[PDB]
């Protein structure tokens, strides 16, 4: 009927205690018989001595406190009958209790011997992240009592061990105590120990692995802030202009880049194509110097991060010319000299270097494809001389000049055609006629 | 019946001849009526005496003489009837023959003002080039007489003329006389210059332009004769590798290239295309280090020329690891420590210090990747202890050692599980047991 505290995991037959501190008296005609908790204990039977046995009576491992909260004890009942030995025919029943005293027989240690924790890379000073705690079979002062963190001279100043003393249980806690910076270090190698209070301590370490998030917290950055190339005029499809190239510090899809046309005028758009992926800008329409001699424009990198940062660069490509387009031969009335339709009417009478018609002549190309030289076909006496100055330039005129004395009677009407050529390869040349009609 | 040679284009009422030579007498009652050729000729009617007209007599112009060979000569036929006034009633026929002699009233002179040669580039010197004659409707002395070839300085020292003098007509001729190339001048002007042989002479002059056409005389040549590039383990299909560029100074499809392989391992060519025209260097494969740490090969440019030139240029792109393996953890016996299916018989005999089995971990990754480390999991007395050096290489091996004293009755059997991580991220963790019995 009371209660005898003893340790747990004794050695054998340890006395647990004496029943003479009850009511019997010592081998006294009464016979000590136990009925209950017989797989642990064991009685002297002659005297009221309780003893242990070889099955350790073991707090941790017996069913009668499993699933038992902190403060409870943990309990095993008995019941030692005692008869009288002088054949007196009525047994009592002495109910007894025993409560299990614990003892720093079990380590506390973590569910694994690594631990990954996973810290955006400028999360502010002072966050806190949780670790996985350490459970210990034990109770009271011989159950988890203190963490420590064990770590290098790079992660010291970085981390730190805050604990959230709450009644329920140690909560570990890593701080946050400097920036951190993904591009610079993505793992750090923490040692985390725990131990519990009852001496001699046992204790357990774990590995803490930090290893840190990515931010999109850089933009793309162009190889060079600017692109020149060249392109020839009338290129085919497909032809390569120019490759454009952006890269970013970033990690996954905060590092994919993807190219586009940034305020590129529609005129640029209709003849260039730019590969988002690979960044590759090609021709895909009819590259025409004379509509366009050099094109101007700018593209855009964009990362694929969720807030997508930019980067734009210039580039400027000078079309180079072709010989695509032949000479044009213009005649016009000079002075008092009407034209119509290709034809004049003159008198016979002002023969000699008197300017009929005024030729000019031009070529849309550049350099040796506009180099035009022009004369006059068959014989007929009209000469081409340099009508005026516009000193080494692509386009010339000439002064349609007589060179010999007409006469109504003899030459009665003329079929001019002005030939030019241009300095081309291949060259191009065109033709246009005048009828001189006389009076 | 006789012949009378007068030059053409004659002055009217010109005296041409007198039939005095001939039987009639003086204006002695014979009339000359003419009968024949009457448009050019007029008579006396009283002399014998012969006149030209208004409509001029033209040797080139009038159909008698229109399809005619050199020797022949222009004649045309006229009938001078004579009738005796004497009224005698029996008319006397005169057949006549003129003579149209040549002089020099035509310009002799070329079908075009311009005339366009095309020459390959390398022909050998002493080439001959035919140019377009120029045509003279006169007839001897007064016909094309000599050409002459008048150019600028580069031009002389390149092209002499030299003229085939068959009797058939004045054949001209180009000679080449230097070497030209394309690559250097890809257009002359020259000016030739007819005249005929009558004097005064007549000139006529065309401009002569001689283009050189393009031979593939130049191979294509790489931007630089090596190519380095970097490219991330486990690429995402269609990324950019790399783009080489070659260009050839020649023209048309001479310089029109075309990319190829060259002498690249099939592992490579399963791994990465090659855009045959923009020269772009993409992945088609799966980039996996493990397999090859850098791949090497040879890009072939080819110009599209019928006998094709070719370009070979070296390329080398190392491949950036990634941590796509995980550490692996192998247990095997150690000395006279049999292992079998991750089992071990040991008896509790030898207890400190003692090793078990041995462990080798090792990552197949590069660097921090493969920067393993390996500890024992939970609460089993096996430490592990540095087997051996290989410095600090990325494979490691440990003791897998006792830590305390065992005894076959307390402790009976064990599980031991081993757990590996490498320095990676994300990192990645292997975890390998070892059931270690005693007896
Ligand atoms: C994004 O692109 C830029 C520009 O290409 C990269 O920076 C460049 O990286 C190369 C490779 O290391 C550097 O080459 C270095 O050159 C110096 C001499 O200039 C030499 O002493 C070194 O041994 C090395 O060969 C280059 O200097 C550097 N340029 C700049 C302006 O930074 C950048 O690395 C790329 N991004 C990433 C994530 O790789
Ligand atoms: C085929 O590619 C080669 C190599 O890119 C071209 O040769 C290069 O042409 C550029 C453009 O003129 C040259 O730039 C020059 O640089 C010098 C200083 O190095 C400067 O003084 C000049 O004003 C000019 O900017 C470059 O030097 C030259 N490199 C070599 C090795 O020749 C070549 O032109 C290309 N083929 C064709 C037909 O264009
Ligand atoms: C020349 O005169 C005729 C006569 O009326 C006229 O029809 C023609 O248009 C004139 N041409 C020029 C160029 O003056
Ligand atoms: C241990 O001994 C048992 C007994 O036969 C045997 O079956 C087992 O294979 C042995 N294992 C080792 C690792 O020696
Ligand atoms: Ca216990
Ligand atoms: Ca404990
Ligand atoms: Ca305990
Ligand atoms: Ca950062
Ligand atoms: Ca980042
Ligand atoms: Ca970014
Ligand atoms: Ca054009
Ligand atoms: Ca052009
Ligand atoms: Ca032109
Ligand atoms: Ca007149
Ligand atoms: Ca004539
Ligand atoms: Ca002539
Ligand atoms: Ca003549
Ligand atoms: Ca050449
Ligand atoms: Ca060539
Ligand atoms: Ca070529
Ligand atoms: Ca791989
Ligand atoms: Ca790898
Ligand atoms: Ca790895
Ligand atoms: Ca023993």
């Amino acid at each position: 009927r009371v209660v005898y505290k003893v340790p747990e995991e004794q050695p054998p037959n340890t006395l647990i205690g004496s029943l003479a501190a009850d009511y019997g008296f010592p081998d006294v005609g009464h016979l000590y018989k136990l009925e209950v908790g017989a797989p642990y204990l064991r009685v002297d039977g002659k005297t009221g001595d309780i003893f242990t046995t070889e099955t350790s009576i073991d707090r941790e491992g017996l069913r009668e406190c499993q699933n038992q909260l902190p403060g409870d004890p943990c309990i095993l009942e008995f019941e030692v009958s005692i008869t009288d030995l002088v054949q007196n025919g009525s047994p009592r029943l002495l109910e007894g209790q025993i409560e299990v005293q614990d003892i720093n027989d079990n380590t506390p240690n973590f569910a694994s011997p690594v631990i990954t924790l996973a810290i955006p890379e400028n999360t502010n000073i002072g966050s806190l992240f949780p670790i996985p705690l350490a459970s210990d079979r034990d109770a009271g002062p011989n159950g988890v009592a203190s963490y420590e963190l064990q770590a290098g001279p790079e992660a010291q100043e970085l981390f730190g061990l805050q604990v959230a003393e709450d009644q329920e249980e140690k909560q570990p806690q890593l701080i946050v105590m400097g920036n951190l910076d993904r591009e610079r270090w993505d793992s750090y190698d923490l040692t985390i120990k725990v131990q519990d209070g009852g001496s001699p301590p046992r204790a357990s370490s774990a590995l803490l692995r930090v290893t840190v998030l990515d931010t999109n917290d850089n933009a793309p950055k162009f190889e060079r802030p600017s692109y020149e190339a060249e392109l020839s005029e009338n290129s085919p499809i497909g032809h390569s202009v120019i490759q454009v190239k952006a890269n970013d510090s970033d990690q996954g899809a905060n590092a994919e880049i993807e190219y586009t046309f940034h305020q590129a005028p529609e005129v640029v758009r209709r003849l260039l194509r730019l590969d988002r992926n690979t960044g590759l800008i090609t021709v895909q329409g009819p590259v025409d110097r004379e509509d366009l001699s050099t094109l101007r424009f700018s593209v855009l990198a964009k990362d694929r991060g969720t807030n997508p940062k930019s980067a734009r660069a210039q580039v400027v490509v000078t079309v180079k010319d072709m010989n695509d387009n032949a000479p044009t031969i213009e005649i016009r009335g000079i002075g008092l000299v009407t034209h119509q339709d290709g034809m004049a009417n003159i008198s016979e009478d002002v023969a000699e270097e008197t300017a009929v018609a005024l030729v000019q002549v031009s070529d849309r190309d550049e350099g040796e494809n506009a180099a035009v030289t022009c004369v006059v076909a068959g014989d007929v006496p009209f000469q081409l001389r340099q009508a005026s100055e516009t000193g080494s330039d692509s386009k010339k005129k000439y002064f349609l000049q007589t060179t010999t004395p007409l006469d109504y009677e003899k030459v009665k009407d003329y079929t001019i055609e002005i030939v030019a050529v241009d300095s081309g390869n291949p060259p191009l040349s065109s033709t246009n006629s005048l009828k001189v009609q006389v009076v």
